């Protein structure tokens, strides 16, 4: 999925997932070169659920989360994945959606 | 995932996976290192679905397989593999589910 | 795991619920304080020597349902604290991550 917000702006991307995933960590990383992403934020493992001007909020009700992302810089930009971390030790097989952000001049 | 057991007991572990995966080759292998994780069981290839103490069998109803360690001992203990054989290209290689084994005194 | 709190009257038959998931299906499912070092002291099991029933405390299994109930009868003031709603491989002692951890409160 591509997503774009200005310099400055904020940009909130939201992530379905299915039933079983309602109870499960969800979190937004950088796709990794090693088996576990470094979770920028998540909504119940170490990282939590805020960093700086990044967060995310399940909605299990909806089957859905939202990562938001407030006062853009360009270094935001780029690939992530939001996932929903199941049972395998790499992060690459959970379910994830590619979201690649821009970030254009406000 | 840790499962124990005391020196001389015994002990099973459930490694869940998709149901993609009912009709695969599950296995268990230690190091866990791509390529060097030597499978000591799995359930369809040729390491056979026992090797002494380690049995494996597969439970695609419930999407898990179960390996069960005999008459643990010291050296049972270690970070081990359930792995999934996915016959695909993968950038991450074949799924696996990594288990810590312990194995605590005999009581 | 998972944590419930689980909440009834004095003198009260109590009935706590403790959801799992397929791949504990086939497991020994227990009630125990946790362990004081590696394993509990089980309560009441499912599948293994304790038996399903002892004093004022049962446990049922439903596995259709992914849930097993652990009943206290003559709830005290002394029944309160934490449990683990456990599971293991049948018929032996090892240890696994409990699927609930309750907490039981008296009023």
């Amino acid at each position: 999925r591509t997503v774009a917000g200005p310099v400055g702006g904020s940009l909130s991307v939201q992530c379905p997932y299915e039933k079983e995933h309602r109870t499960l960590n969800k979190y937004w990383c950088r796709p990794p070169q090693i088996f576990l992403c470094d979770k920028i934020v998540e909504t119940k493992g170490s990282a939590g659920k805020r960093n700086g001007r990044v967060s995310i909020r399940d909605s299990p009700a909806n089957l859905s989360f939202t990562v938001t992302l407030e006062n853009l810089t360009e270094e935001d930009a780029g690939t992530y994945w939001c996932g929903v971390d199941t049972p395998w030790l790499q992060d690459f097989h959970d379910p994830v959606v590619e979201v690649e952000v821009s970030v254009f001049p406000a």
